[PDB]
């Protein structure tokens, strides 16, 4: 008997009875949908409602929504720019305590030549006009025209004047649109080659001190939502914001709620803060990586790299990302790029690195996880890597997929049953062809290794404490990366 | 919407089910037309897990506004002196208890009216009516199978081992039969623990 | 039967239920990282507090940082021409007798 | 080889339970028996033997 449904077995009229069953359509598992969700700043005059899930499809419309020149706009238009398959979200944080100023700008000096002054400013690039024989005043002035003409800057620049015996001489304040941590801005002169200042013009940057602090994001995680959320954006990165995050990874990372995510964050500062961060933070669903003397600030290279690597392990988890490349996001300078010893001791601290290819593309060395101990004070390689992670979520979607699909309400029983043909009974037996037919499938993908070992620890057993439950234990033995490729010669003579 | 259209719709597609295959578990029906409560009023995990354990049945409200059925379970938690027992926490057990009985009625009543039982060792004729221990045994076990091929039943050896029929050494005139139900069970949760070995 | 870690047990609500466990995910033993630390003596400028350990990276980081023509400036310099892959620590002792 | 020992003992027997040898326990169920951590240790043994 052929286990029906919808056709009841005290049916007498002799017309036919066809039916449509659903279940034991799909082969393989469908490929997910890449979800990106980033926990912005909105500055003011942002018609969004802080702390609310909101859907972005255009960087134009992120800055209309968001607020005009909000870190979150610049994020969302540095993710679309690297990404646009990917469904992304984003959550405003409003704003935190600390400040709103970030510096001053001293101009000073007389014009000597006739040449060009540029300014880098959280990045973007200004150029200024410089006159021969001409005043610090009228270049301040010019530059903060400048400065007010590009809406992009997450910083507004207002002109002051001397204030002295001197004036050559005049300040530019800089003041964030949104209050933060990250408020503080990168301002350097000539970046990239070729460039450079004319001589008269003297310039430095007074930077204003006070440690601003991040938004805490309770209200954001409370109504977080309930989608599957692939990748979580973090440019925050003090302590408490994180604790929490970690919290709800790890609640969701658990089996009572299926969904998995991740956390990709960047830091930029110095070296020993960056080590001190990643041997102090511990968690195995977080990745940073580290930067000195970002031209542009942390969270526009935040939403490159997790554009990126949501791109590149949405098509292959198991695939590493030693030449991905990060497009349209500024290197630091030469001398302060990390060298190879510097980049093997942040790998083994817990950050990832970064290599520059020549011409000033960025490119990703290894991007990995904060895992580096056990429960106990020994070392763990078991979730060091971000592939690892990426394949483990792969591997429990593909399973939850594949069991709530073909088998939506069926019967279980012993081994060793003469249920017939057709019927919808699933046994020990049954399961374990079935995860066997399952793990060649992926096999065949290439995302996992060995299968006898599979097929011998495979255990499919019925709990004899309580009844309709099904108790698997199995070993993948995840396909390895590339990694590393050592060789000795040998050479015979 | 008031109560008792949910429990008229429940009861209609529970009987769908039921009679269809009655130990087929009800997770994935749903309720047909049935406006759910709206979001925020509605239990979530734990709390229908807890209810699950205090013996109110549950359902999910899946995506397109549609009411699904969950786990239908009987109020039965407490055994006679306190305790716990699970042999009547499925609707799916009462369900399959009713379908065997039925069955057994049928064919008992059916296929041995007027006979005249006797000890094993009778040497009754081929046609003559006459039922032993050991044929009504085989008969039983043979009905077993009948209602082994459509699942419901699923171990048979240990049920062939304990199935006790025995003339009643006292008076006369019934078979004092004792067979463990051996039930099949419905496949509802699944628990695998992944272990990767890297 | 099997233990399960992080799943709660005893439970009805009719769903899947899949956990990751790090028993039995190492195999052969983590390569440990070699670290190195220097007792030496600092003078001079000697930026770094004595008897505080130093993550020292370069030989004029040291210098800048233990003082220049010290007795761990020049024993970070020699070391770190030999061996820069491994992880170095330093300890200014002050000043002797 | 202690350094090896000490990550391998406290990375795959966490929240174990051990017993004796003739201890019926299943086969996913966490019980080391001495026999079971002499054929541990023999593999590891040899894990540091190639």
């Amino acid at each position: 008997d052929i286990s029906f449904n919808a056709i009841p077995s005290d049916v007498r009229v002799p017309l036919t009875y066809i039916e449509f069953d659903n279940s034991n359509a799909v082969s393989g598992t469908p490929a997910p949908r890449q979800r990106v969700l980033m926990f912005g700043q909105s500055g003011s005059k942002a018609s969004a409602a802080p702390n609310v899930p909101v859907r972005i499809r255009s960087g134009s419309q992120a800055s209309a929504a968001f607020g005009q020149g909000s870190m979150l706009a610049l994020m969302a238009d540095a993710f679309l720019n690297a990404n646009r398959v990917a469904e992304l979200w984003c959550i405003p944080q409003g704003n935190g305590t600390g400040n709103a100023a970030v510096g001053e700008i001293s101009l000073s000096g007389t014009a000597g030549e006739n040449g060009s002054l540029v300014t880098y400013i959280a990045g973007q690039r200004l150029a200024v006009s410089v006159a021969a024989g001409a005043t610090g005043a009228a270049l301040a002035d010019l530059l903060v025209a400048r400065i007010k003409g590009q809406p992009d800057l997450p910083v507004t620049a207002e002109v002051r004047a001397d204030s002295g015996d001197d004036d050559t001489h005049a300040d530019v304040v800089l003041s964030a649109k949104f209050t933060g941590a990250l408020s503080a801005v990168d301002v350097r002169w000539n970046y990239y080659a070729g460039e450079t200042t004319p001589y008269g013009i003297i310039t430095a940057f007074k930077a204003a001190s006070g440690k601003n602090g991040n938004p805490d994001i309770s209200a954001s995680i409370a109504g977080m939502g309930d989608l599957q959320y692939k990748y979580i954006v973090m440019p925050y990165t003090d302590e408490p914001n994180l604790n929490l995050l970690r919290t709800e990874l790890q609640e969701r990372w658990g089996p009572v709620n299926q969904a998995d995510g991740f956390a990709v964050t960047v830091l930029s500062g110095t070296y020993g803060d960056i080590s001190t961060f990643g041997v102090s933070r511990n968690d195995h669903l977080i990745s940073c990586m580290g930067i000195a003397g970002a031209p542009e600030p942390s969270y526009l290279y935040a939403a490159t790299l997790c554009a990126v690597a949501s791109q590149a392990l949405s098509i292959d988890p198991a695939r590493p990302l030693q030449t991905l490349t990060l497009p349209g996001r500024m290197p630091p300078a030469v001398g302060d790029r990390f060298t190879w010893s510097e980049r093997n001791a942040l790998l083994f601290d817990g950050i990832s690195t970064f290599n520059v290819n020549d011409g000033g593309e960025m490119q990703i060395e290894r991007m990995i996880t904060m895992y580096r101990t056990n429960k106990y004070g020994d070392s763990d390689p078991s979730y060091l890597n971000v592939n690892t992670i990426a394949t483990l979520s792969y591997l429990r979607y593909s399973l939850r997929t594949r069991i709530t699909q073909k088998f939506p309400n069926y019967k279980l029983a012993s081994d060793g049953t003469r249920f017939a043909t057709g019927q919808a009974v699933v046994t020990p037996s049954v399961i374990k062809t079935e995860l066997l037919a399952l793990f060649e499938e992926w096999e065949n993908a290439g995302l996992v290794e060995d299968f006898d070992t599979f097929k011998e620890e495979l255990y499919v057993a019925r709990n004899k404490d309580d009844k309709d439950r099904l108790d698997v234990l199995c070993g993948p033995n995840l396909i390895n990366q590339f990694r590393i490729f050592a060789a000795q010669v040998q050479f015979i003579l």
